[PDB]
């Protein structure tokens, strides 16, 4: 029973999330994720901040009310080339990445390693926190409020 949750650098509070290195969390999922960060879905202005101060990914995640991909540099396979938040228009299907915001992180660019899941409830999963650097944390918990979800 485990769940790994590869985290990356925060950008003005801002980062993001994958489940299991694949597309693989609901909207509902994503919100009681960013919950465990005592963090929560990042606005489209949050989510604009944090790409002006250098984030960008080439995956698909949630932000309160769309499902984006922030790009500083046109890449043709990240967001068909596309620069700014990026927002994803048409799709058959319902799992993506999330991004979550925690108000506590610093301002500007935050490159050091995520250390703590410090809101996650009792429960049988290790959850294993992988940083872009390979560095881990693991706890035993869940976070999902949503049997659906599990
Ligand atoms: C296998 C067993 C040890 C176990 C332990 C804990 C849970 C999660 N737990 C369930 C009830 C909820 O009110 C809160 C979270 C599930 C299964």
């Amino acid at each position: 029973n485990q769940i790994d949750l590869n985290v990356t650098c925060r950008y003005a509070g801002v980062f993001h999330v994958e489940k299991n290195g694949r597309y693989s969390i609901s909207r509902t999922e994503a919100a009681d994720l960013c919950q465990a960060f005592n963090s929560t879905l990042p606005t489209m202005d949050q989510m604009k901040l944090a790409l002006s101060k250098g984030f960008e990914t080439c995956r698909y995640g949630f932000i309160e009310g769309n499902v984006v991909i922030p790009r500083i540099h046109p890449n043709a396979i990240c967001a068909a080339n596309h620069t700014g938040v990026y927002i994803l228009v048409t799709s058959n299907t319902s799992h993506y990445d999330t991004y979550c915001f925690n108000a506590s992180a610093p301002p500007e660019e935050d490159c050091t390693s995520v250390t703590d899941l410090p809101n996650s409830f009792d429960g049988p999963v290790t959850i294993t926190i992988v940083n872009r650097d390979g560095t881990r944390y693991s706890k035993k918990g869940e976070y999902r409020t949503h049997q659906e979800d599990i």
